[PDB]
């Protein structure tokens, strides 16, 4: 296996080559491939010439971009604020959750909000180990019968794991030694045991710039409690010249290049808020332009204008390119071109600043004051994104690439530093490099705002009108009904097209699609990435009343209500009992039948297979093998039709289930109207025949019973109703579009002759259910939005009350943090 970096400089390239001589990452070899500048390295990935490079944040989204097709997939972990630890978080999640849902788990957590490594589960007295995210390590559990197992310690924390490795099993002499708290994170001060030099770390250990402090000296204040640990764009100045900020017109500058973040995107984005540059708009020519017109003599790397080069100092060809050939390319070299007077100001981020607390540099503030190098975080001009290693969409090296570097890390290679220079293949600044989340792309790892912001330099971006709700489809038909709405509403609704209800989610995210109807099993994604319910779909039948007189009182919303269904004559079954009983599942997935029994039995019973959890059973869908086929009886005009998810078995579906109770079962799981829509001799067949309903009951969670009759009070779960989310600041636009919509096209339209929203000849079920009776506004409550729309029970039976469940790959990218301002 081979890994082929992109060098954008000799001086990288001696580097990247030194690595492939001393770091040994056993069946995955390095090697090292030169190019002129960052860009021709970005088409040389692209082209398949090598396969990985790191990027600064601006050109992860230049690199995003359909000329290169490149994503970022490792990158240094950041904070934005200390939280709650994660034991304390569960914690505090599963005792919120519902108290009828009986005999949950709830975590242990130790003296500094660990998990303990042993968990255990008091209703059922059995334990396990955990790693330190309280993921139960499989194979570990032992039963009451039996003693708790011996798990291993916890990992230590980053500072007393470094004090351990600096002390090397034996005082590390002469060397730094972290001084670790009471809670093992880093002391805000910190000393070098033999040099007498003192200086303040974060939270998480890294360094503050201008802080560092010779023996003899006044050392700065240390800030306690610092987990804003993203970086800071900054201007540097030397405190031998006195202008301000604001009167940078016709100076000297000198920037770490045209298409970093903090040497282009946060100068410019505030020099045009401030209105310096006479520019808004790409009607006033180009932003290099007017930045051209704005600075006497510059250096900005990578520029093409003539005065924006004229500081630089690489000689023929390599005079301002973006490439260590180049030296004042980078975060370093702009500050040594400041050092060596080509310019008055630096643009840069705080991780290049000097160490020092003392010497001739200070920061220039946009509120025109100046103020000392450690001041960054309230003298700044901007957060940034974090840099990262990209590659091809495609991902088909991104394994390799992340093999080697967790290896080479692992083994301490000197990925981090060189005697040939600063910056070189990666930051001197970064201590770790982490995998990213699998679908994590320039959009969700620069975080909409920055990638607005970097977009905005580019191109007028069309805001789309607040006006006009466009409306996300999943399958052609839908499109084709959508494009009919679009013609009546008079501009209000447009369309856009997406293969399924996830990539409709993306959209809405992206600013691409304003809405969409999404079923229950895909709100909790959702609501994770951050939409809102803005109006759901009210399916009750009886009462119009709701949507007659729209803000009214709704005495049943009218969803489906899992039940737990037995018969009457079978009087010893509880809820608490059904263990190795025989039970019938309308089919595998759906929601009634399976998923709201599925959540509550592995809830209570320590995730064992629902599978293992009965005797025999019937539930298609399973395999033909198991006990949850052995019920199934399949077609009685045999073929083989057994256990398959059709109506060729004849235990599938609801009424299915509700057989494969009378005839053989003693329990099924089902939605609250099966019963009644088979007894009373509703239902013609044979076996149906006459069935009363008060020949069977409900189970309640408390193991009571109660007539078929009791299901608002006696269930599972109710099932919260279908929903059409947005983004937050869109939901008052669309409520208002659509309950407009609603009042022309909805059952009751006034308009009601030129479209139905709720049906349509093109297909079933098309934007909206066709059952739908009209669309209410979801009135949020001041509580957790999980618990506000799912209702507490369902969040509990099937979330475990959790927000930390992943029924999705896109949650752990949606959900990625990021460095914006306000
Ligand atoms: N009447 C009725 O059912 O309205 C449904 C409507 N939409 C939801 N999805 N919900 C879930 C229900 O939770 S539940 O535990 O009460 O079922 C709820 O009623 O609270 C509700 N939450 C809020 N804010 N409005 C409600």
């Amino acid at each position: 296996r081979h890994v082929q970096w992109c060098t954008i400089s000799h001086l990288e390239q001696k580097k990247c080559n030194d690595l492939v001589g001393s770091c040994n990452v056993p069946d995955i070899t390095l090697a090292c491939v030169y190019r002129s500048s960052t860009e021709n390295c970005m088409a040389a990935i692209k082209d398949g010439q090598a396969d990985a490079m790191f990027l600064d944040s601006g050109d992860v989204y230049k690199a995003s971009l359909d000329h290169y097709n490149l994503k970022p997939i490792i990158a240094e972990p950041y904070s934005l604020h200390r939280e709650l630890t994660k034991c304390l978080k569960h914690r505090q999640e599963s005792l919120g959750g519902d108290k009828m849902v009986k005999g949950r788990y709830i975590p242990q957590c130790d003296e500094k909000g660990n998990y303990h490594p042993v968990q255990c589960h008091a209703s059922t007295g059995y334990c396990w180990c955990v790693n330190a995210n309280g993921e139960k390590i499989e194979g570990t559990n032992t039963t009451p019968v039996q003693t708790p197992p011996t798990c291993p310690s916890q990992v230590l924390t980053k500072c007393l794991k470094e004090r351990q490795e600096a002390l090397g099993g034996k005082i590390a002499i002469g060397r730094y030694i972290p001084q670790c708290d009471e809670q093992g994170n880093y002391r805000p001060m910190q000393c070098h045991g033999s040099t007498g030099y003192c200086w303040c770390v974060n939270a998480i250990g890294e360094k503050i710039e201008g802080t560092n402090t010779p023996p003899g000296n006044t050392q700065p204040t240390c800030q306690s409690h610092d987990w804003d640990t993203c970086h800071y764009a900054v201007a540097v100045v030397k405190n031998s010249s006195t202008f301000q900020f604001g009167q940078l017109k016709g100076k000297r500058s000198c920037h770490s290049g045209l298409s970093k973040t903090d040497g282009w995107n946060a100068p410019v984005n505030v020099f045009v808020e401030k209105k310096l540059l006479p520019w808004d708009g790409l009607a006033k020519g180009s932003i290099e332009r007017a930045v051209s017109k704005f600075f006497s003599a510059s250096c900005i790397p990578g520029a093409t204008e003539t005065n924006l080069c004229k500081q630089c100092i690489g000689e023929e060809e390599k005079k301002c390119k973006s490439s260590h050939d180049e030296p004042y390319y980078g975060d370093h070299g702009a500050f040594r071109c400041l050092q060596e007077d080509k310019g008055d100001v630096a643009f840069l981020k705080n991780t290049a600043l000097p160490d020092e607390h003392s010497g001739v540099y200070e920061l220039l503030c946009p509120d025109n004051t100046r103020k000392p190098l450690n001041k960054y975080k309230e003298c700044n001009l901007g957060k940034v994104p974090a840099d990262a290693v990209v590659t091809r969409k495609a991902g088909d090296k991104t394994k390799d690439i992340n093999d080697f570097l967790l290896e080479a890390q692992k083994k301490k290679c000197k990925l981090f530093g060189s005697p040939h220079g600063k910056d070189l293949m990666f930051d001197d600044s970064t201590t770790h490099l982490a995998p990213l989340p699998s679908e994590i792309d320039a959009f969700f790892f620069l975080g909409v705002k920055w990638y607005n912001a970097m977009k905005a330099l580019t191109e007028d971006v069309k805001l789309p009108s607040k006006n006009k709700v466009r409306w996300c489809t999943i399958n052609k038909p839908e499109m084709m009904k959508c494009k009919d709405w679009a013609a009546v509403s008079g501009g209000a609704i447009a369309c856009t097209e997406a293969s399924c209800p996830e990539h409709c989610v993306k959209q809405i995210l992206k600013g691409e699609a304003d809405a969409v109807t999404l079923d229950v099993q895909y709100m909790y994604m959702a609501l994770m990435c951050g939409l809102l319910p803005a109006v759901e779909e009210y399916p009750n039948k009886d009462d119009f009343h709701p949507c007659q007189i729209p803000g009214s009182t709704i005495k049943d919303f009218g969803t489906k209500r899992a039940v737990a269904l037995v018969k009457k004559s079978n009087k010893d079954i509880k809820w608490n009992n059904l263990k190795g009983k025989k039970s019938c599942h309308t089919h595998v997935g759906d929601i009634p039948g399976w998923v709201i029994p599925a959540g509550l039995i592995s809830n209570q019973n320590d995730n064992i297979d629902i599978e293992s959890f009965f005797g025999e059973s019937c539930a298609p869908g399973s395999d033909t093998n198991s006990k949850l086929c052995k019920l199934c009886i399949g077609d009685p005009e045999n073929p083989s039709t057994r256990c398959s998810l059709s109506d060729k078995e004849a235990y599938y579906g609801n009424e299915g289930a509700f057989r494969c109770l009378v005839e053989k079962g003693d329990v099924a799981f089902v939605p609250h109207t099966v019963v009644f829509a088979n007894t009373d001799g509703k239902n013609p067949a044979e076996w149906a025949k006459d069935l009363k309903s008060e020949d069977f009951e409900i189970l309640c969670l408390d193991g009571s019973r109660a007539p078929v009759t009791n299901y608002r009070g006696c269930n599972l779960s109710g099932l919260p109703p279908r929903a059409i989310v947005t983004r937050e600041e869109s939901v008052s636009d669309v409520v208002r579009i659509l309950i407009n919509q609603q009042s022309l096209y909805g059952r009751n339209g006034f308009e009601k002759d030129m479209f139905q929203m709720f049906s349509s000849a093109k297909g079933q079920n098309l934007l909206f259910n066709d059952e739908t009776q009209c669309l209410i506004e979801f009135d949020r409550q001041p509580k957790d939005i999980m618990e506000d729309y799912f209702g507490v029970r369902y969040y509990t039976a099937v979330y475990s009350a959790s927000r930390s469940a992943v029924p999705s790959e896109l949650i752990p990218a949606c959900t990625f943090k990021h460095c914006s301002n306000s």
